[PDB]
């Protein structure tokens, strides 16, 4: 019978959800750079106001 | 019969959803580039007008 590392399976276990924090990693940072760009839209709009 | 393996089908899962966010990264980016440029025309464009 095999015996399961418990070093080996806690690492796989942990990789697993390090893949999932990759993922939502991008997800935070599509919500920073929209944010930027409609924030600069903003003081664009204003900028051509005072113009 | 294959058992497939639990962590295997997880993985390929997120890379695939992994895939997409990376693509929606570029648009989020143009959103962002387009902007900026687009803010200095008119931070350009009043500049002018002081002139």
């Amino acid at each position: 019978q095999p015996q399961p590392d418990p070093v080996q399976e806690q690492l796989k276990q942990l990789a697993v959800e390090k893949a999932q924090l990759e993922n939502e990693e991008l997800r935070s940072k599509i919500r920073l750079n929209d944010a930027q760009a409609q924030k600069a839209m903003a003081e664009r709009d204003n900028k051509n106001l005072d113009y």
